């Protein structure tokens, strides 16, 4: 332990924040005892068992884009800093989740060009305020098909199949196989449709804004690196011809973030380090750069206390996601020497800035004045169908990062605000990934076999 937290625990909350949101039947390892089985008929009005996965947000939809995109930033992690997660003791509980949501993932592929993409109708979900366990809405399954396509999401989740198919590999060899496989066919499917026409459920919630060339080539670079078939690489490649621009220019938008709908910065950094060319470099820099020192004049906007701030929901989201690609893209050989230490110090800046440095923490159950009232049903637990009682959450939902704070760095703690206060799979996503350089760099001991037992 040498830095300003303790990032071996955060590592570990942040990770187990997951069990929480788990649906289904539950497996005997999880830790907790205050979360039982739900959503036990899921798929059952599609004759089909789809059960599983994860709660997205606070509700209790299951929405497949977010899900997957999550499914392949935490196998991203384990890629890069396996060592990290090993000597953390945290390697065992990130590829239980890993399993636990690629297995849903297969379940959601009952036909080649069959793939169900959404469990919950989000206005029947939302408009109930109660725990998982107890929900007595409908639940309907929805599906894209080759006559009603999805390319976005099901290349999201040919990406995390692939990615899973690569760290899952040492122990579990046979699943393994069976993810590539799926996620090969369900590659295919995406490419063969082009199209989001029959991706219909989840709008208002995760409509595909950037459209589907980015999962393409996303996806691409995951099969490449699970197969070794230089055809994945070339269309990977390819695509980056039609990711998203910057509105009626021919230059590639650097200026959001890697995030559950757009996934181009990170297929940009790995087509860096996968082929050496300065193309994708000079993708990848220009987006890095406008987060920290500067792009062409103009730079992200700036909390006073630190925090590179692009957008008012999900703030701390968009920042940790981007701290992860610079950790990823610093420890590259490629790099740039004086780069590597902007962008290394700009994603401490940005971890510790959830975890506290402003002084309060972000993260559920860890640290300083940590958020006791995150938008999120099942933590709540109310009896009464009503966001005020009980006035306390009854669960306490460890290592979840919410939203985040306003331009200005204030923060309420609102169970009614969902803007500031949910939390969310995609959330924690990148989160994990930069937790795990933090405690490779500076450590911080997890809390020995820590559990959330009530
Ligand atoms: O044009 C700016 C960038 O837009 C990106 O899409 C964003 C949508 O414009 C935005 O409405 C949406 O917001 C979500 C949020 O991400 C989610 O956590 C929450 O629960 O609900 C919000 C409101 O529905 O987010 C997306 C993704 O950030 C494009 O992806 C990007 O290409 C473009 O530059
Ligand atoms: O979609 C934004 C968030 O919706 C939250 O649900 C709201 C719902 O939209 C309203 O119609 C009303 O019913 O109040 C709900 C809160 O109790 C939902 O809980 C969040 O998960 C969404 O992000
Ligand atoms: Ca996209």
């Amino acid at each position: 332990a040498s830095g300003s937290f303790n990032y071996g625990e955060a590592l570990q909350k942040a990770i187990m924040f997951y069990e929480f949101q788990m649906s289904g039947k539950l497996p005997n390892w999880v830790r907790n005892n205050w979360r039982g089985d739900s959503a036990l008929k899921d798929g059952q009005d599609n004759g089909l068992d789809l059960t599983g996965g994860w709660f997205d947000a606070g509700d209790h939809v299951k929405f497949n884009l977010p899900m997957s995109y999550t499914g392949t930033m935490l196998s991203w992690a384990v890629y890069e800093y396996k060592d990290a997660f090993v000597k953390s003791g945290q390697l065992e509980h990130i590829l239980n989740q890993i399993e636990w949501v690629n297995d849903y993932f297969v379940k959601c592929h009952p036909s080649k060009y069959v793939y169900y993409y959404q469990v919950g109708d989000g206005s029947k979900d939302h408009a109930w305020w109660g725990p998982a366990e107890v929900m007595q809405m409908e639940r309907p399954s929805f599906k894209v098909t080759q006559s009603s396509p999805g390319s976005t999401v099901v290349a999201e989740t040919a990406a995390s199949l692939a990615a899973a198919s690569i760290v899952l590999k040492d122990r579990n060899p046979t699943k393994a196989a069976t993810y590539l496989q799926h996620a090969k066919e369900l590659y295919e499917f995406a490419e063969v449709t082009k199209s989001d026409a029959g991706y219909t459920a989840a709008n208002g919630y995760y409509n595909s804004w950037s459209g589907f060339y980015d999962e393409l080539s996303w996806a691409a670079v995951w099969l490449y690196l699970a197969t070794n078939d230089s055809t994945y690489l070339t269309k990977a490649e390819s695509y980056v011809q039609n990711w998203p621009k910057i509105s009626g220019s021919n230059t590639i938008d650097y200026k959001w973030a890697h995030c559950w709908d757009d996934v181009h910065n990170g297929a940009a950094l790995l087509l860096a380090k996968i082929t050496g060319k300065d193309i994708y470099k000079q993708i990848i820099e220009s987006h890095l750069d406008y987060w920290t020192t500067g792009y062409n004049g103009e730079r992200i906007k700036y909390t006073p206390k630190g925090l590179a701030w692009l957008d008012q929901w999900g703030s701390l989201r968009y920042a940790t996601t981007t701290a992860f690609l610079a950790f990823v893209y610093s420890d590259w050989v490629g790099c740039p020497s004086t780069k590597k230490e902007i962008y290394r110090k700009f994603g401490e800046s940005q971890i510790d800035y959830a975890l506290g440095s402003a002084g309060r923490s972000f993260v559920v159950g860890f640290g300083t004045n940590p958020p006791k009232r995150p938008h999120h049903r099942t933590a709540h637990s109310s009896w009464a169908d009503s966001q005020s009682i009980p006035s306390y959450h009854r669960h306490t939902l460890y290592g979840a990062l919410v939203g985040g704070p306003g331009s200005d760095d204030s923060y309420t703690d609102d169970i009614s605000n969902y803007v500031n206060n949910e939390v969310a799979c995609d959330y924690n996503a990148g989160f994990v990934g930069a937790l795990a350089k933090m405690y490779q760099l500076y450590g911080g001991n997890p809390i020995p076999d820590f559990k959330a037992i009530e």
